[PDB]
């Protein structure tokens, strides 16, 4: 049956038994970190003929070759690689061949059979019967193929029953084991598949098959596998899934079925039965099944734990990277100050609303709010003790808010307070005013002439500090 997704059995070689179904595993296979006792015998899954992604064996001792586990894994489709590798052998004690001796296609990504000391029986494969892009192998720490030794079926007594090839300028014989050949078919079938009697398979046969020229007797798909037929693509009303099988509508929107997600759910959008919409796709509802354009940067609400955001740098800001609406507290407080200011916009520019307020207090680094270059609503549904939905204190360089002329922006509920801001002349404050629609729910000492803009060329006044905002 088909098992899936990637199964990742490690730590207790008994764990292998849950793989005893699987003829086909849809996802990928890990064998971590696993040691076989040579007395406890051995098991072996004959049913698994295929891999849907990439199988990945890593320090695993006591297993002695491939083929006793999986003697029959015919096809490794590769349709997602463990960086570029679509079988890699790392670390793997007492291996002395790979013996994966019926597999005759990997239809994607490359081979990495690093450090196995005593594997043998690898420079007598020829990987390009199996695989395209042979030249992608990564090969290196394995047996030295003269202390190997290895010989072909027949070899010793005298009657090669293997096929040579030639590899590096080496023309010799290719077998997985003493006593297996490596399987190749009548140059006849051409790009086809073959029988154990070399009689070509059917195009659409992938790997190899039952009998010829049928394609409901392939061990694999070359394409898409449908109703107990190889398809070269999938019948109406039927779509791709997981690259090598069409699957209709209620069977896509059953696949959560035994679980209780809160998220959105699969959907099914150019022919294909994906969990999630494309890139610059959005469901067009809330768990619709159909993916619909965005129009722009799609839609992102952020939220976090804390309902306020306190950005003391440009790496804290990281998370508001992509977000349309951030439901929550901004509090701005960049002191250090290098050049944070194209860098912050990088972040923060795409933000159109936030939902609480905006506190901008200490922040020595900056000269303006213009890398806040979406923000058009803040909708003041949390505001500061006093009401105060934009609270600017403590401001050192800040020259201006945003370009009153340029740009729009609202407060929806709340007011402002602007204090000891010595380069922003109030003239600005005042324009924001005007835009934001704050103007008349101020106080007084909120917009104060005595320590904003106090040092800025212009064009409870004439003090630094007063009574008036010790309030
Ligand atoms: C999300 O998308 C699905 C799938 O719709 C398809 O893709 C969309 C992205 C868009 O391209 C669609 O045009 C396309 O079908 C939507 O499902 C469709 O939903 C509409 C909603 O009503 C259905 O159409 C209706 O069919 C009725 C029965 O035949 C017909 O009576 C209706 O006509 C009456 O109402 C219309 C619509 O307002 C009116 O203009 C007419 O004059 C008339 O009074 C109406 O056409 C489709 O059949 C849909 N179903 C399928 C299976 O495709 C889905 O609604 C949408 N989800 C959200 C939240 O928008
Ligand atoms: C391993 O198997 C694939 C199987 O081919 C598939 O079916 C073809 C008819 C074609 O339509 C492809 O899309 C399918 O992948 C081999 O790769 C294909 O090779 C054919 C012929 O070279 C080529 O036209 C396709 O583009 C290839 N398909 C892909 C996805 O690349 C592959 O060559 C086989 N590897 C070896 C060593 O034989
Ligand atoms: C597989 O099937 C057998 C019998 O149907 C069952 O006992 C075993 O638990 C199953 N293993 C898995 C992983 O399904
Ligand atoms: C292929 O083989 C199966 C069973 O042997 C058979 O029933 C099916 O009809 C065959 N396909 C063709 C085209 O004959």
């Amino acid at each position: 049956e088909i098992c899936g997704p990637g199964i990742d059995i490690r730590n207790d070689y008994q764990q292998l038994k849950r793989l005893e179904n699987c003829t086909v595993i849809e996802g990928y296979l890990h064998i971590l970190l696993i040691s076989k006792a040579e007395d406890y015998r051995s098991y072996r899954f004959p049913k698994l003929t295929v891999i849907t992604e990439y199988l990945l064996l890593f320090r695993v001792a006591g297993l002695e070759s491939l083929g006793d586990l999986f003697p029959n894994l015919t096809v490794i489709r590769g349709w997602k690689l463990f960086y570029n590798y679509a079988l890699v052998i790392f670390e793997m004690t007492n291996l002395k061949d790979i013996g994966l001796y019926n597999l005759r296609n990997i239809t994607r990504g490359a081979i990495r059979i690093e450090k196995n000391a005593d594997l043998c029986y690898l420079s007598t494969v020829d990987w390009s019967l199996i695989l395209d892009a042979v030249s992608n192998n990564y090969i290196v720490g394995n047996k030295p193929p003269k202390e190997c030794g290895d010989l072909c079926p027949g070899t010793m007594e005298e009657k090669p029953m293997c096929e040579k090839t030639t590899i590096n300028n080496e023309y010799n014989y290719r077998c997985w084991t003493t006593n297996r050949c490596q399987k190749m078919c009548p140059s006849t079938c051409g790009k086809r598949a073959c029988t154990e009697n070399n009689e070509c398979c059917h195009p659409e046969c992938l790997g190899s098959c039952s009998a010829p020229d049928n394609d409901t007797a392939c061990v694999a798909c070359r394409h898409y596998y449908y109703a107990g037929v190889c398809v070269p693509a999938c019948p109406p009303n039927t779509y791709r899934f997981e690259g090598w099988r069409c699957v209709d509508r209620d069977f896509c929107a059953n696949i959560l079925s035994a679980e209780s997600s809160d998220s959105e759910g699969f959907v099914i959008h150019d022919g294909e039965c994906m969990q999630e919409c494309p890139s610059g796709f959005i469901r067009n509802g809330s768990q619709s099944m159909y993916c619909i354009p965005c129009e722009g940067p799609c839609p992102k609400v952020c939220e976090e734990e804390k309902k306020t955001k306190t950005i003391d740098s440009v790496t804290s800001a990281q998370m508001l990277q992509g977000c349309t609406i951030f439901k929550g507290n901004l509090l701005i407080n960049i002191r250090r100050g290098n050049n944070i200011a194209s860098e912050l916009e990088n972040f923060m520019g795409l933000i159109e609303v936030v939902t609480g307020y905006v506190k901008i207090r200490h922040s020595h680094a900056l000269v303006s709010l213009s890398f806040l270059k979406n923000l058009r609503l803040i909708l003041g549904e949390e505001q500061l003790e006093g009401n105060y939905s934009f609270y600017v204190l403590d401001n050192q360089n800040l020259q201006q808010l945003w370009d009153w002329d340029h740009r729009n922006l609202t407060i929806k509920a709340g007011k402002m307070y602007f204090a000891f801001n010595p380069k922003l002349c109030v003239s600005e404050i005042y324009r924001m005013e005007e835009v934001t629609g704050t103007k008349g729910r101020q106080s007084k000492g909120d917009i104060n002439t005595r320590n904003n803009g106090e040092r800025a060329s212009c064009e409870k006044e004439q003090k630094l500090i007063s009574e008036e905002d010790l309030n």
